[PDB]
């Protein structure tokens, strides 16, 4: 919290760790001198200019929450494709968090879904008889998978890769706080645009007006929508298309 970048290095260990565990596990990088060369790479990936430090703006950002994807890969059990290769993707609701019933998380996932399926030629299907490649449920790290609770705060959703069937799947932190009208937490809508995004290979954006943009703040939008540079991105491995945008 602002200070524990001069904190003890037990508490200390906390903010370096916390940005280890949004990119990947690896106790080999573990170090005080190579934290300055990982930092460098963070303040890229995040956008934010100030560089070889943390205290101000990069630790607001680690305690703040955002999502809980790893960003990268290395010794672990996932195929390697960059985006979804199957014909068509579909997508299924498994349960429901008290905040909002069964209905709305459902048509919050497709309002966001099919947002990202118009921003590209792939084809979405509708789902009404059988199971889904993509499921949404809420649940909690103790569910049976990787990825702890953590409580509320840091670490918002994990969600999978498209891999296989079975890999693929969005997931909820049920711990965190979910709605839409309230608008009192955390939109739906608007996680579910990062988090589906996930599940369709995209990675994350520097542009601070990107969907995907770690670096959670910004205003209030009115209805809000697929960046310029997140949609170009996509059309890149796609097809073909080019564009700019900051601020
Ligand atoms: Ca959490
Ligand atoms: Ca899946
Ligand atoms: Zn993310
Ligand atoms: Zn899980």
């Amino acid at each position: 919290p602002q200070e524990a970048g001069g904190m003890s290095e037990l508490q200390w260990e906390q903010a370096q760790d916390y940005l280890k565990r949004f990119y990947l596990y690896d106790s080999e990088t573990k170090n005080a001198n190579s934290l300055e060369a990982k930092l460098k790479e963070m303040q890229k990936f995040f956008g934010l200019p100030i560089t070889g430090m943390l205290n101000s703006r990069v630790i607001e950002i680690m305690q703040k929450p955002r999502c809980g994807v790893p960003d990268v890969a290395e010794y672990s059990l996932f195929p390697n494709s960059p985006k979804w290769t199957s014909k068509v993707v579909t997508y299924r609701i498994v349960s429901y968090t008290r905040d909002l019933p069964h209905i709305t998380v459902d048509r919050l996932v497709s309002k966001a879904l099919n947002m990202w399926g118009k921003e590209i030629p792939l084809h979405f299907r509708k789902v009404v008889w059988g199971t889904a490649d993509i499921m949404i449920g809420f649940a909690r790290g103790a569910h049976g998978d990787s990825y702890p609770f953590d409580g509320p705060g840091n670490t918002l959703a994990h969600a999978f890769a498209p891999g296989t069937g079975l890999g693929g799947d969005a997931h909820f932190d049920e711990d965190e706080r979910w709605t839409d009208g309230s608008s009192l937490g955390i939109n739906f809508l608007y996680a579910a645009t990062h988090a589906l995004g996930h599940s369709l290979g995209m990675g994350h954006s520097s542009d601070p007006n990107a969907v995907m943009y770690p670096t959670y703040g910004n205003g209030d939008p009115q209805n809000f929508k697929l960046s310029q540079d997140d949609i170009k991105g996509i059309q890149k491995l796609y097809g073909k298309r080019s564009n700019s945008r900051k601020k």
